[PDB]
């Protein structure tokens, strides 16, 4: 249900796309707010992080954000 620029496969997201994803997720999932620059990297890099890495970058929402990314990956072939 993403901002239109994010409807691509995540491996194609820019660093700014990742930031917009965080902003969208915080509102969509009622998350504790994080710096939208928390993951200073593009989508290809984001896909190399493990769930533990996500929790380290965001203790309050990293587990959710990781599973959200997984859920998004179920969308496109």
């Amino acid at each position: 249900r993403l901002p239109a620029h994010l409807r691509l496969q995540p491996i194609y997201w820019s660093r700014d796309d990742v930031a917009q994803w965080l902003k969208w997720a915080e509102n969509e999932f009622s998350l504790s707010p994080i710096d939208s620059n928390t993951f200073e990297m593009n989508g290809k890099a984001l896909l190399l992080l493990t769930k533990e890495d996500f929790r380290y970058r965001s203790p309050h929402s990293g587990d959710e954000l990781y599973e959200l990314l997984q859920h998004i990956l179920k969308q496109r072939e």
